[PDB]
């Protein structure tokens, strides 16, 4: 049988300003995507720690080094600039692989400064 | 391992019909389904830009050229006529393929005119 | 790539009385499960046409011919006796199979009298 | 085709801890995970019998014998200490296997004593 496992997550990133509208997606600095193992166009779950909302959308890449986290445009109702969120992707795999699977986790503080641990 | 990826979407289509008598699906102009790669009987997510509601149902085809987006059944509780929505479907594939995957996106203006 | 397709559904069944508690599941007359192609322990989505609620749980079989549809017990908050619901299961399959896939649909009226069409 | 089936569940466990500072997961006594077949880092659904909320997160192991059910992070918005919940995981498998599939269920009473 096939398990659904946390692939990776961006832990407590902050939603930022962004000039562009992102058409229902969440735009995410490519560096952050790299660290969490998240792909452009991948389904993602976003858990808003500030307001408690939980929603699902898809990831798009923002410019590397922009530190952008944006639901600007069509997804603006579920998060606001300043809100602290967790962004997760989930993958499927056989049970044996699942049993020793290690998610790709990136932790954030401050001005979306990324760390390997908390 | 296997990723879940955006297969395609209809971006900012307008709801044209919303009846609370059968069938719990969203009926979509076949031309629109064709552009977004969405299949009859495929699971779809619908994100209401107008009222913020987010729900899931399945697609059925409406008459080609009709430019209908009809939210039927229980789903009629979650969108009204005139609401702007995004309709999306997701597919799975091996990670290796997902790295180069490109979704099928259709954009709209006015009264469901596809760009 | 792999599609998520409507496997089958019970269209506008009515939630009934039931003496037993069903532990978070929806108990469903085995005859109805047969017609919609739904399995015991299968994940199911329930769309409540009466109150607009949409939730996901799993199916268990009720006695054949009981005509039971019950969320009695731990799932009682999302539907009430008399409410009209649609119960769906979804399966995955390759795109080619998906393109000619036909869901198993059962329609209901009256005292959960089942029909092949509407 | 491939079915989604209940893999296992913890039936009517009580929430023992709920902190809104890391990590967005549900920490569960390893003995409980063992009984229900739920894995560390597995997606789980949580159905709050007490307040009716239904949400999804992932599992992590708590200390064996602790009888802890800890809803952390944003999930702390959806359950409080003393709430009764059901925690479930789902798996996929071919239809042929799904026809004979049996979930792993653990029942509880009192303060998270497994039957």
């Amino acid at each position: 049988m096939i398990r659904t496992m946390l692939q990776g997550k961006l832990h407590r990133v902050k939603v930022t300003h962004a000039d562009l509208h992102y058409e229902g997606s969440c735009a995410i600095d490519q560096d952050f995507l790299d660290a969490a193992g998240i792909l452009e166009n991948e389904a993602i779950d976003i858990w808003n720690v500030t307001n408690g909302k939980r929603f699902s959308t898809y990831a798009i890449a923002a410019e590397r080094g922009s530190r952008i986290i944006s639901v600007n445009g069509a997804a603006a109702h579920c998060a606001s600039v300043g809100d602290i969120v967790i962004i997760a992707s989930f993958v499927t795999m056989p049970d044996e692989e699942a049993r020793t699977w290690r998610p790709n986790v990136a932790y954030f503080e401050g001005d979306n400064e990324m760390k390997r641990t908390a």
